[PDB]
């Protein structure tokens, strides 16, 4: 793979907005980054907790199972798992800055359990 792999894949997976957009744009442009040989597969949110009032974290999922896998490939996932799962955490919050009162804090609610149910690891 190209010689800047690494602080590609630590740029694709920090807690700010910009490594997210960062993100979703290579996300929508897999073939750009075949060089790479990143592992794109997700599960989405199929092994995260219950959504009761179904908010649209499968995007924030995506990016965590991308930071988890390809860390894991190169062998450094313990030192990492702790930014990755912060990020996710921090994406979640991003969808719920979008409602206001009970909802909000009904999202917030639910990304916390969210993060916690991964943060339980370690």
């Amino acid at each position: 793979a190209p010689a800047d792999k690494p602080q590609v894949l630590a740029s694709f997976t920090q807690t700010s907005a910009s490594s997210q957009n960062a993100w979703l744009a290579a996300n929508r442009n897999q073939s750009a980054w075949a060089a790479y040989e990143f592992d794109w597969s997700t599960d989405l949110c199929t092994q995260a907790p219950d959504n009761p009032f179904g908010f649209p974290f499968n995007t924030a999922c995506a990016r965590h199972d991308f930071g988890y896998r390809n860390y894991k490939a190169a062998g450094s996932f313990d030192a990492n798992k702790s930014r990755i799962d912060s990020a996710f955490y921090e994406d979640m919050k991003r969808v719920c800055t979008g409602y206001t009162g009970e909802k909000n804090t009904a999202c917030n609610s639910t990304a916390w359990t969210y993060y916690q149910a991964v943060k339980i690891f370690g």
